[PDB]
């Protein structure tokens, strides 16, 4: 359409450089329902690209939650007070950004602590999860043994209020609200 929701290709190739290792396989997790299988952030992106979703709004998302002011205006002008006028128009679900705005929150010794959780009530995550690997994962290997998903939160919550961290906990139950709610009683009457 404009020059407000479609970007280039050589400045990506060079935006996706400053961009480091984590916030790669972070950010290709903002992104596993619209480019099924993809793998390096470019995978991922490739296919948004083609596939018309790949946005530049979606874009400025994807960098708003990788948390990068700097890079939000080094490249796209807008400061903080600019880049929170475009959320939600992109095919971001509340829940994905909440999980990488999660695995934020969590340090190497709570993460490996979930870790060696997961491969407890069900001991067939430890053939997906490596110590070493980041949160936004061990959210994704859940994920395929039915245990957490946009519409249950608990088995994850409670493993959280488990390492103390009712704040997550709660944080965690704080979108349960939101989500839970308006996706029901707002497509609900009308």
């Amino acid at each position: 359409s404009d020059s407000k929701e479609v970007p280039s290709l050589p400045f990506l190739r060079h935006l996706l450089e400053e961009l480091d290792s984590h916030e790669d396989s972070l950010l290709l997790f903002l992104c596993h329902d619209a480019a099924p299988g993809c793998t390096t952030v470019t995978q991922a992106l490739c296919s948004l690209s083609q596939q018309r979703k790949l946005t530049l709004a979606a874009l400025v998302e994807m960098l708003y939650v990788l948390q990068r002011m700097d890079l939000l205006k080094s490249r796209f002008g807008l400061s903080k007070e600019g880049a929170e006028q475009l959320l939600g128009t992109s095919f971001l679900t509340r829940y994905r950004k909440l999980m990488v705005c999660v695995g934020e929150e969590l340090d190497s010794s709570e993460l490996r602590a979930l870790r060696l959780f997961a491969c407890n009530l069900n001991p067939s995550l430890s053939t997906a999860l490596s110590e070493s690997s980041r949160f936004v994962e061990l959210v994704l290997a859940l994920e395929n043994v039915g245990l957490v998903s946009p519409s249950s939160v608990s088995v994850l919550a409670d493993m959280l209020r488990t390492l103390r961290r009712l704040d997550l906990c709660q944080q965690l139950v704080e979108y349960e609200q939101q989500e839970q709610a308006r996706y029901r009683y707002c497509y609900a009457a009308s």
